[PDB]
């Protein structure tokens, strides 16, 4: 329904590295539009070892992400198509993404509850699109100036109506998805019950101390990861629930959303 603006290429100045991977590199930047104030921006683009599929599969994620007009997604400004290199211009987000700052900084517990119920909003919208996004963790969410949480990192996302491969992260993945390979709006939700548990701990990995096939035989035996010693116990009845083995009884984003919203303003 909608679709991405293009941006002629002189506007744009690459400035710096802000995360390189298998999936391409992402630079900091400026677009300067002429007779409009100049703004701090994110490129993204392709390894120098290029292949026409992952142009597409770039350009399909620009597609995706100029659906979402939303204050916890991470918004898209437009993209640059003719010539080469290609770039999927993005929001710029200051401060880096979640993991790092709950892992190194001060952090009250009205902030704790606030990310979430953020994070809650923006899923609850790509939802609401027909989208699942199959990679939530800590590390793809980022903090704008004001600190407002912001989904990020669509690389996966696909479509409701219709995996990677040694990559799988299991730590965030849950059951069903793992043995059946069925993704879905309850293991996003599986997923968002993790990334609360991250943002209450200050370990890099959940469940620190096994591996990732001890992890997955242990949940599907029932294992559950128990409650943060400073995680409070309504907050982690919520995360609890993203975690039923049958996925059809966990909550749905909306009332995540709601249960989260009523504690944001408790003062308990």
């Amino acid at each position: 329904s909608k679709e991405p603006r293009e941006l002629n290429r002189e506007w744009l100045i690459v400035l710096s590295e802000l995360g390189q991977g298998a999936f391409g590199i992402v630079y900091e930047a400026s677009l300067s539009e002429p007779k409009a104030p100049e703004i701090q921006v994110a490129a993204k683009s392709l390894r120098k070892d290029a292949m026409d599929n992952e142009r597409e599969e770039l350009l399909e994620e620009a597609l995706v992400m100029a659906q979402m007009e939303h204050a916890n997604v991470v918004g898209l400004i437009g993209v640059i198509t003719k010539g080469r290199p290609i770039y999927v211009v993005l929001e710029h987000m200051r401060n880096g993404s979640l993991k790092d700052y709950v892992m190194n900084k001060t952090c009250t517990p009205a902030q704790q509850v606030t990310w979430s119920r953020q994070v809650a909003s923006g899923m609850a919208h790509i939802h609401s699109l027909g989208f699942i996004h199959r990679d939530l963790a800590a590390r793809n969410v980022l903090l704008s100036a004001s600190l407002t949480a912001k989904v990020a990192d669509f690389g996966l996302a696909r479509e409701s109506t219709d995996s990677r491969g040694g990559n799988v992260p299991v730590r965030w993945t849950a059951p069903e998805a793992l043995e059946d390979n069925i993704f879905s709006e309850k293991s996003d939700v599986w997923a968002f019950g993790v990334l609360m548990y991250e943002v209450y701990t200050k370990a890099a990995m959940p469940y620190t101390g096994w591996n990732n096939q001890r992890v997955w035989i242990e949940v599907t035996n029932g294992f559950r990861l128990p409650c943060p010693a400073d995680c409070p116990l309504p907050v982690f009845k919520i995360m609890s629930m993203c975690w039923l083995h049958d996925r059809h009884e966990r909550p749905s984003f909306e009332t995540l959303v709601k249960a989260l919203a009523a504690l944001e303003t408790d003062s308990d």
